[PDB]
C-alpha cells in the first residue's frame, strides 16, 4: 500500500490519496471526499455522504467529479 506518497489529502485529520474540497454553505464545515484512486466514484461519494449525513442528491456530483481526477474532460485533459 501506498508505493509513492507524494500527494495526500487531510481530511479532519485522516490522509487519503485524492480528497476532493467542497464548496456550497458559506459559512461553516467544509466537506471533503476522500478518493483512493482505485476506488469507484459513486462508492467513495457515497461513503462521504453516508459518513458526512449528506443527501443522496449529492452522491452523483462528488462521485463524477471523482471520475474526472482518474478521467481528465473537466480538470485532466493534458492535451496539446
Amino acid at each position: 500500500a501506498n508505493q509513492q506518497t507524494s500527494g495526500k489529502v487531510l481530511y479532519e485529520g485522516k490522509e487519503f490519496d485524492y480528497v476532493f474540497s467542497i464548496d456550497v454553505n458559506e459559512g461553516g464545515p467544509s466537506y471533503k471526499l476522500p478518493y483512493n484512486t482505485s476506488d469507484d466514484p459513486w462508492l467513495t461519494a457515497y461513503n462521504f455522504l453516508q459518513k458526512n449525513d449528506l443527501n443522496p442528491m449529492f452522491l452523483d456530483q462528488v462521485a463524477k467529479f471523482i471520475i474526472d481526477n482518474t478521467k481528465g474532460q473537466m480538470l485532466g485533459l493534458g492535451n496539446p
